[PDB]
């Protein structure tokens, strides 16, 4: 032999795909998960495209690296990754990290604790196969942000954190369904660069690379349409957003602690969300959990030949 290895196992949660590699990315040291995605991204970059995107992937396929976790005692770390870059964490990812683990046979019902770049959070597997995610603390940082979107006009939402920065677009107007996605794409592929153009960031600095349309449903409290930093839409409620969005609701009194809150995706697949107070104080960031269910759809070897010009995936211009 002498093609090069990537083992994955591959599952979808309401449809959204999560590639998880057990196996094949190079060394990453022993420091935290945002130090060895700092290292990823910086020198190994060609695994994240050879891993997601074609010939063995697509643009909508989110990856997700296993690593020991630094805490001998936590279950995992993880790092998330997308068709452009890398993410903070993971909604989705985390339901279909801990449905693989158990899939695997690694894990059986119960908590686990799991390391990410933007602090660890705490999976619960269910008997009923679901699983609940306690993510890391959410909330809204500026709210009705007005910006001045080319070829729409004026917009405004609030700039929110769940794990990756959104921003939650207010008064859309837009239909939310499985048959316009064109449509949805096109308005928050404007917004998204509108708001990298004018400058506008989260707290930190970083770029609002997510952005989500609300909407209600007869079916649930609300139903959305996600668009991700790399232009592809999720096809699940996503975690992180419907995390930043259950920190703004906590925010205006739309949403009580304990209190179950289902939001549908653009495709119809649902997240159950639920919230507490970061250390029960009332009135700042909360901490979110979303539950969700992820099915198995794959386990494979990706190959990556030598003299194959798209080992590295077929990594477009611009």
């Amino acid at each position: 032999g002498h093609m090069q290895r990537i083992r994955i196992i591959d599952s979808h949660t309401g449809g959204e795909p999560t590639r998880l590699v057990i196996g094949g990315f190079p060394d990453l040291g022993q420091g935290d998960m945002a130090e060895r995605r700092r290292l990823l991204g910086e020198r190994h970059d060609a695994w994240r495209a050879a891993c997601i995107l074609e010939p063995r992937g697509s643009d909508v396929l989110v990856g997700a690296l296993l690593c020991a976790p630094v805490d001998p005692e936590a279950c995992a770390g993880v790092i998330f990754f997308n068709n452009s870059g890398y993410l903070g964490m993971c909604g989705h990812g985390t339901i279909g990290l801990v449905a693989s683990l158990a899939h695997l046979g690694r894990i059986g019902p119960g908590v686990h604790r799991i390391e990410t770049p933007v602090g660890e959070v705490e999976a619960t597997l269910h008997e009923d196969g679901s699983v609940s995610v306690r993510n890391v603390p959410a909330y809204r940082y500026r709210r009705q942000v007005s910006v001045e979107v080319p070829g729409i006009g004026r917009v405004s939402g609030d700039i929110a954190w769940g794990g990756n920065w959104f921003f939650l677009v207010a008064g859309h107007g837009q239909r939310l369904a499985g048959d316009n996605l064109d449509a949805l794409t096109a308005y928050t592929v404007a917004v998204q660069q509108a708001l990298d153009d004018q400058d506008i960031r989260g707290e930190d600095g970083g770029a609002i690379d997510h952005i989500e349309l609300f909407a209600d449903d007869p079916h649930a409290d609300s139903r959305n349409f996600v668009l991700c930093p790399g232009k592809a839409y999720d096809r699940s409620p996503c975690g992180t957003g419907t995390s930043a969005k259950l920190a703004c609701l906590a925010a205006d009194g739309k949403l009580l602690p304990g209190q179950p809150w289902r939001q549908a995706s653009v495709i119809g697949s649902q997240f159950e969300g639920r919230y507490e107070w970061l250390d029960g104080q009332p009135g700042g960031p909360i901490v979110p959990t979303i539950r969700g269910r992820a099915h198995v759809s794959a386990e494979a070897t990706l190959l990556l030949a030598d003299d194959d010009p798209f080992a590295w995936g077929i990594r477009r211009g611009s």
